[PDB]
DNA sequence: GCTAATATATGC
DNA sequence: GCATATATTAGC
Protein backbone atom coordinates (compact mmCIF):
# COMPACT_ATOMS: atom_id res chain seq x y z
CA UNK A 1 0.00 0.00 0.00
CA UNK A 2 3.46 2.28 0.47
CA UNK A 3 5.60 2.56 -2.46
CA UNK A 4 9.32 1.46 -2.07
CA UNK A 5 10.17 5.07 -3.33
CA UNK A 6 8.09 7.33 -0.49
CA UNK A 7 11.43 8.22 0.89
CA UNK A 8 12.65 9.65 -2.51
CA UNK A 9 9.02 11.48 -3.05
CA UNK A 10 9.28 13.03 0.41
CA UNK A 11 13.33 14.44 0.01
CA UNK A 12 12.39 15.56 -3.36
CA UNK A 13 8.81 17.28 -1.92
CA UNK A 14 10.81 19.42 0.45
CA UNK A 15 13.48 20.78 -1.95
CA UNK A 16 10.81 21.34 -4.48
CA UNK A 17 8.24 23.45 -1.84
CA UNK A 18 11.60 24.65 0.05
CA UNK A 19 10.05 23.72 3.60
CA UNK A 20 11.11 22.75 6.86
CA UNK A 21 10.69 19.00 8.05
CA UNK A 22 8.60 20.51 10.62
CA UNK A 23 6.30 21.88 8.50
CA UNK A 24 6.40 18.43 6.25
CA UNK A 25 5.72 16.67 9.42
CA UNK A 26 3.06 18.50 10.62
CA UNK A 27 0.37 18.79 7.65
CA UNK A 28 1.45 15.90 6.11
CA UNK A 29 0.80 13.12 9.09
CA UNK A 30 0.35 15.04 12.43
CA UNK A 31 3.83 14.58 13.76
CA UNK A 32 7.41 16.20 15.03
CA UNK A 33 10.44 17.12 13.16
CA UNK A 34 12.76 14.82 14.98
CA UNK A 35 10.70 11.49 13.94
CA UNK A 36 10.35 12.68 10.63
CA UNK A 37 14.28 13.32 10.83
CA UNK A 38 14.77 9.95 12.18
CA UNK A 39 11.97 8.05 10.04
CA UNK A 40 14.35 9.36 6.47
CA UNK A 41 17.86 8.86 8.23
CA UNK A 42 16.79 4.83 8.33
CA UNK A 43 14.56 5.03 5.39
CA UNK A 44 13.01 1.63 6.10
CA UNK A 45 11.80 -0.29 3.52
CA UNK A 46 8.00 -0.38 3.45
CA UNK A 47 7.80 -3.84 3.26
CA UNK A 48 9.61 -4.74 6.33
CA UNK A 49 8.30 -1.69 8.06
CA UNK A 50 6.57 -1.76 11.35
CA UNK A 51 2.22 -0.95 12.00
CA UNK A 52 3.30 2.76 13.21
CA UNK A 53 5.92 3.44 10.47
CA UNK A 54 3.48 2.28 7.92
CA UNK A 55 0.78 4.38 9.45
CA UNK A 56 3.04 7.46 8.98
CA UNK A 57 4.16 6.73 5.68
CA UNK A 58 0.43 6.08 4.16
CA UNK A 59 -0.62 9.26 5.58
CA UNK A 60 2.82 11.19 3.77
CA UNK A 61 1.55 9.33 0.96
CA UNK A 62 -1.95 10.23 1.33
CA UNK A 63 -0.90 14.68 1.45
CA UNK A 64 1.50 13.97 -1.61
CA UNK A 65 -1.23 12.63 -4.09
CA UNK A 66 -3.20 16.01 -3.31
CA UNK A 67 -2.75 19.19 -5.74
CA UNK A 68 1.15 20.96 -5.76
CA UNK A 69 -0.84 24.11 -5.32
CA UNK A 70 -3.21 22.96 -2.08
CA UNK A 71 0.31 21.16 -0.83
CA UNK A 72 1.71 24.73 -1.20
CA UNK A 73 -1.33 26.58 0.25
CA UNK A 74 -1.11 23.98 3.57
CA UNK A 75 3.34 24.47 3.69
CA UNK A 76 2.63 28.40 3.38
CA UNK A 77 -0.41 28.65 6.71
CA UNK A 78 1.08 26.05 8.99
CA UNK A 79 4.52 28.00 8.32
CA UNK A 80 3.03 31.23 9.63
CA UNK A 81 2.04 29.48 12.98
CA UNK A 82 5.33 27.49 13.50
CA UNK A 83 7.13 31.10 13.27
CA UNK A 84 4.64 32.00 15.72
C1' DG B 1 6.81 5.33 19.29
C1' DC B 2 7.06 10.13 20.06
C1' DT B 3 7.72 14.73 21.65
C1' DA B 4 10.42 18.16 23.31
C1' DA B 5 15.03 19.94 24.36
C1' DT B 6 19.22 21.10 22.64
C1' DA B 7 23.84 20.78 20.31
C1' DT B 8 25.11 21.82 15.60
C1' DA B 9 24.50 23.16 11.08
C1' DT B 10 22.42 26.53 7.72
C1' DG B 11 21.15 30.56 5.12
C1' DC B 12 21.09 35.41 5.37
C1' DG C 1 25.35 37.22 14.95
C1' DC C 2 20.32 36.33 14.49
C1' DA C 3 16.68 33.36 13.15
C1' DT C 4 15.73 28.70 11.52
C1' DA C 5 16.46 24.02 10.31
C1' DT C 6 18.26 19.30 11.32
C1' DA C 7 20.40 15.58 13.98
C1' DT C 8 20.34 13.36 18.49
C1' DT C 9 18.54 11.31 22.24
C1' DA C 10 16.59 11.75 27.35
C1' DG C 11 12.24 11.24 29.38
C1' DC C 12 7.02 9.82 29.05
Amino acid sequence: EVSSEIYQWVRDELKRAGISQAVFARVAFNRTQGLLSEILRKEEDPKTASQSLLVNLRAMQNFLQLPEAERDRIYQDERERSLR
